[PDB]
């Protein structure tokens, strides 16, 4: 509508629920009447997925190779329950797990810190940044169910043309089951391991990769040996010269390490790991609305920002039937900041850099200025002590975000 | 030496390093001085595992059958490096899961808590108990090292022999990687699901239940599926009436749920999840040296009673050295009281029940009164601000509970 400031090539991917409502009001009142865009929209609502048979999914993916930037609003992944809600042809697979496997990299995730905002965790008073390897594992497995008493086994056939291999994964004498195969690539493990060493370098912090390889010891060994090797022969000196250290722990050790640690360093998650420690860690510092999401391509140009938490199906139910809601929407606000502001990296802008950065500084000054939705609320008084007067709804917080942000940019032109 | 309670048939596994050093010291202190127990004893140190070429794991698992009742000292699970350490003819497989595999069921652990030691979780004021089914997944799978490129693919075959379904798992045609196979039971789910809600039951406390049906939807589909229809058609009715309730949610919004929550609820959890999270949940409370560990059989008979931390490694390094070191044996302590309880309860014996409840009040009443290893002396002060004067030494520790044993016992007949 109104723009002023050039902004360029951006790949837009709209969703679901609590966080589609969001969304729109992001744009209309805090991107749109200030940056001119160049959008490409893609719809990855439930229902235009369906109606597409999920190509829309793809296509996105592609358009965010050729211009290299995407911002997403979280998507609904659908079972059982939700094909018989919206009548879906299929149980259509989750969109994030679709343009991750397209474009490939690491997701880096961190909290979004306000200084009058209590943690839950004691002694996190530095950031934890999570690497979660963005490929393979359990989002492009192949899973079923073993309807009675049988053989399942899994299968290797070398394209060198040697004999094939076969492992007999259960013996089901009575009844039946489940059943399911997962795999991952050296390649990708390869660019896993690179860019968490580089992050660990460019934060000046210490490095940790967590696995389960006394279990699964060919397949979690992979990922450790991989890890070990490119750090010997390539980071080990670099490390040492900024006295950090990188260092390899079970699952088990680094989860509860990470708990009583006062937090500053990487961590290098598995696909699943990367996946649920996230949001402990999120929750850990406040909320699961207050965390950055950023999947960096191995390429070093391409970048796709997102929310981390999903579309809020518990507020949404309430919005159904008329009940006020107080939904967080600074993780979907910092996916617009974070993406733009890569965009203005790319294209040596330095308005769109100058305007990114601000809207980020203006939220944060809004919540210590004592503006904020419930779940901060609940941080600095107990979620039981919470009144009504403490905190704005989803609305409310929106607009005095708006206002804020006028003001600053105001403040800056004059 | 002495002894004086009947105790009767339990089986004993012992461990390694450090734990296998506490190990010793309880049964020399705390336990033959006044039980007389039908030990049936295996060595599971790695070197007699070796030794055997692991048959005495089996043996042990096929003890427990019969006598009904196990005590488990934390073992080491080799890796590529451990075969090197102790020189092993192969990478044995973990003792656990082939106890857990044999024996099936599932394992309810929960935090050893003490009214002077504060939490790094702050809302935690109600325990939180873990259901961790026992069976499959991980911890029964089979992984391998792709060489390079060609296909992977898992495939059922009906015990009739008339069909093959086959499934593609992946296309390798740039390099290698790794892939793997596991599975799972239905009447193993089954026999998990009526555990959880008959825990939750006796406790009076909410159930909850997590997997990644989203994006496993037939594998974690069916762990949905079958606990929904037993709640519906076994126990729905039976919730309602003690006003408590059951609840499906997705792993990454149980995690988030749990950290802000006040606990008091029973948490079912898939193999893999239940390993993590209990760790992380124990370290939340205060320490992974306090928390109980008892796999509870279908049979509802036999028990197997562990600490759900390992062999503790680093201060075992610094044990070697000829170092000073402070490693908590409350967990180790309790594996021979809730084991010694069910014994107990089997046999109908009063004396032995008394014994097993005394040690562990002890136990909590000796932290209390202000006597306590470094890992608990760090959650009073900080870790950087703990004084050697602060804590106690394995030995000292160890002593001391000693004694205050002994004053109960004596009072407790005198
Ligand atoms: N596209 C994605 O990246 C993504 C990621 C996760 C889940 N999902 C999808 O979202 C749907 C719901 O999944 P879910 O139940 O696990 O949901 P979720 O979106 O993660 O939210 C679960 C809970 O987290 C809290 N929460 C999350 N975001 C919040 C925010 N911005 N402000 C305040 N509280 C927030 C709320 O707790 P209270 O209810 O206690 O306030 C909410 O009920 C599913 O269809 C799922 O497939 C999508
Ligand atoms: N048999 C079992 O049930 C079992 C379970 C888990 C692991 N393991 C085995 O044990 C070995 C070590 O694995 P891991 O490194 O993950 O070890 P771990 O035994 O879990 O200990 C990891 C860290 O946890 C803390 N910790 C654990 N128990 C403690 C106690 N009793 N008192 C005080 N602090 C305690 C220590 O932290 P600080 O170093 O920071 O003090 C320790 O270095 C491996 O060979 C593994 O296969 C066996
Ligand atoms: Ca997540
Ligand atoms: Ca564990």
């Amino acid at each position: 509508m109104s723009k002023k400031i050039s902004g360029g090539s951006v790949v837009e991917m709209q969703g679901d629920e609590m966080t589609r409502i969001i969304w729109e009001l992001i744009k209309e009142k805090l991107i749109f009447p200030y940056v001119e865009l160049d959008l490409h929209s893609y719809d990855l609502g439930i229902e235009n997925r369906d109606a597409t048979n999920d190509q829309v999914t793809k296509d996105a993916a592609e358009a965010i190779k050729k211009h290299n930037v995407g911002v997403k609003c979280a998507t609904i992944t659908p079972d059982e329950k939700r094909v018989e809600e919206f009548k879906l042809k299929q149980m259509w697979k989750s969109p994030n797990g679709t343009i991750r496997n397209i474009l490939g990299g690491t997701v880096f995730r961190e909290a979004i810190i306000c200084k009058n905002i209590p943690r839950l965790v004691s002694g996190w008073v530095k950031p934890i940044i999570i690497g979660r390897h963005a490929y393979g594992d359990q989002y492009r497995a192949t899973d079923f169910v073993v309807p009675g008493p049988g053989k399942v086994e899994i299968t290797y056939t070398p394209s060198d043309g040697t004999q094939k291999v076969t492992y007999l994964v259960h013996n089901f004498e009575e009844g039946g089951g489940v059943a399911m195969g997962m795999y991952n690539q050296d390649k990708s493990i390869e660019d896993f391991a690179h860019s968490s060493f580089q992050m660990a370098l460019s934060k000046g912090w210490p490095l940790y990769l967590s696995t389960k390889n006394t279990i699964l010891k060919k397949y979690d060994g992979r990922f450790k040996d991989i890890f070990q090797e490119i750090y010997d022969k390539q980071y080990k000196s670099q490390f040492e010269a900024q006295k950090i250290w990188y260092e390899h722990r079970l699952i088990d050790d680094m989860v509860a390490q990470a708990m009583k640690s006062e937090g500053g360093f990487i961590w290098a998650c598995k696909n699943y790991d990367g996946d649920v420690q996230s949001d402990s860690v999120a929750q850990g510092y406040g909320s699961l609305g207050m965390m950055t999401s950023v999947l960096v391509c191995p390429d070093g140009k391409t970048v796709e920002a997102e929310a981390a938490h999903g579309t809020v199906t518990r507020h949404y139910r309430m919005y159904q039937k008329g009940q006020e809601t107080s939904t967080n929407p600074i993780a979907s606000i910092f996916a617009w900041t974070r993406g733009l502001a890569h965009r203005a990296k790319l294209d040596n802008n330095k308005e769109l850099a100058f305007f990114a950065n601000a809207l980020e500084e203006v939220s944060i000054e809004t919540i210590e200025a004592g503006f904020m939705t419930k779940d901060l609320a609940a941080c600095i008084k107990g979620l039981p002590n919470v009144q009504r007067s403490d905190y704005l709804n989803t609305f409310e917080f929106m607009d005095k975000l708006g206002e804020n942000l006028k003001i600053k940019l105001a403040q800056a032109k004059l």
